[PDB]
């Protein structure tokens, strides 16, 4: 009876905040993770102990076979799907483009772009009115990097997010007639572990004087925008974006 | 001075790239004609250019392959000893389809040519053009597509996404290399009369869609070439990180 939401990369950061908020709003939640099983299981436990429904599933979204298995686990546990949040994403050490090699480009596009395509594909196969579904929504997680370009940091990642923006528009226009809305959020500088993963734990503090609102954002702020776009309150919005960037 | 500037055109053997190479060869450039599957077309173009009084070098390289890209630029170093402009024109798409039928293998191929190839060539160009590395500066022109804005629904959202990646790389690289003398811009062609539409499964695509183009016709490869050359030229000396749509209003 609950609507079912898959959040890719739900073990930490924005995905974890989105999973907890979705459970508070009455969704059954699928928490996908890769390298942080214990973090995902702790979130599952928090949701279940409070009377909610949650399923934690390891899957590398870059890997077609893992994505197939992830969605098969959803089919088995819940037998339906209503929302996909394409949140899993990653970046590598800050760099100039002249030091980005093909292996890095493959890894960065594989997680951020291919993974979002593959999960969107399997979600369409469950949500679409062509295929036994009731319709639903997809929310992609982009980045202000798509607009700003991440110079001297990670133009590869900025390009991956530009790809997400175009996929959001194309897929929205492609599956509108099948009951599926597709939108994206573009977070700005949000306090998660991702900045440290690029080599700069203090990135927000360095940049905050230039953010119009004068502070970094929170994972919970992003989660609220994701949930709004996934909800029926956004019933006439498809192919659009909510920037969650404090004016950046 | 008496020496021509040097322009690499990726995917110069056919279509937009071939028109760009022919025009550039008459605009003060010795041209490097990169090809992959169409050596004979590239060699004929080289001969046409050398008979119009120009200079041209044809070089096989798959831009998706880092080793081929390294060798491509080494060939330029050996022949000309200099580089001034990169046109990241090589691109491709696969059969018209819906996203639910696009697999990982297709995504990898499409991103490899369109995105990775443009990154890898831009990287080799920066190493040579940058004033930090002893260069004189120069420019890079990426070839995007109106697909980045329209999304190519029901045709090739994968390719649209690849071109969205190019748009963001254009902006980011422009900002990253502005202070070392390199400008970076892009063209977004709309419906241009080349073989690419047939390669997607629809030779008649322009005829199907032209009634909806404001200008009422497809564009030509020569039209795109002129915009590329403008952005590469010194007339665009205060433009970096920008786009020109060549789409007839689409
Ligand atoms: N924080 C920001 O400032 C910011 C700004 C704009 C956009 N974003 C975007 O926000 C999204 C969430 O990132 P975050 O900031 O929350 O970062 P984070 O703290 O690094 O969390 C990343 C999450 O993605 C998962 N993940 C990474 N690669 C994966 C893969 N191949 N398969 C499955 N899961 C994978 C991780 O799972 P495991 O840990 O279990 O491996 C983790 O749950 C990403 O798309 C990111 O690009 C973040
Ligand atoms: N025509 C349009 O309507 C249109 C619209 C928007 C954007 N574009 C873009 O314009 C650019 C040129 O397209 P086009 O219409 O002229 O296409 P085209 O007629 O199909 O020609 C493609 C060219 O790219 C080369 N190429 C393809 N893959 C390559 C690779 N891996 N390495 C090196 N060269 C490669 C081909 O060389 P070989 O034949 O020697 O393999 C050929 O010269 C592409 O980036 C395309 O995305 C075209």
């Amino acid at each position: 009876m609950r609507n079912v939401m898959l959040i890719t990369g739900a073990s930490r950061g924005i995905g974890a905040a989105t999973a907890l908020l979705a459970a508070e709003r009455g969704y059954a939640v699928v928490l996908n993770y890769l390298r942080n099983r214990e973090a995902a299981e702790a979130l599952r436990q928090r949701i279940e102990r409070q009377g909610g429904e949650a399923l934690a599933v390891a899957a590398d979204v870059a890997e077609e076979g893992d994505v197939e298995r992830l969605f098969a686990s959803i089919d088995e546990r819940f037998g339906r799907l209503d929302v996909l949040v394409n949140n899993a994403g990653m970046l590598e050490a800050q760099t100039r483009l002249e030091n980005i090699d093909a292996a890095r480009l493959h890894r960065v596009f594989a997680t951020n772009v291919t993974g979002s395509f593959l999960c969107a594909r399997e979600a369409v196969k469950r949500l679409s009115t062509r295929h036994g579904g009731r319709g639903g929504s997809i929310v992609n997680v982009s980045s202000m990097a798509s607009r700003l370009g991440s110079p001297n940091e990670y133009i590869d990642y900025a390009a991956a997010k530009g790809a997400i923006d175009s996929m959001t528009i194309g897929l929205a226009r492609e599956v509108a007639a099948e009951g599926i809305r597709v939108n994206a959020v573009r977070p700005g500088l949000i306090d998660t572990e991702i900045h440290a993963s690029g080599g700069e734990p203090g990135r927000i503090e360095r940049l905050k004087g230039g953010i119009p609102l004068g502070r970094g954002g929170t994972a919970e702020e992003v989660a609220r925008a994701i949930l709004w776009l996934a909800s029926d309150e956004a019933s006439y919005s498809t192919g659009t974006f909510i920037d969650v960037s404090g004016g950046r």
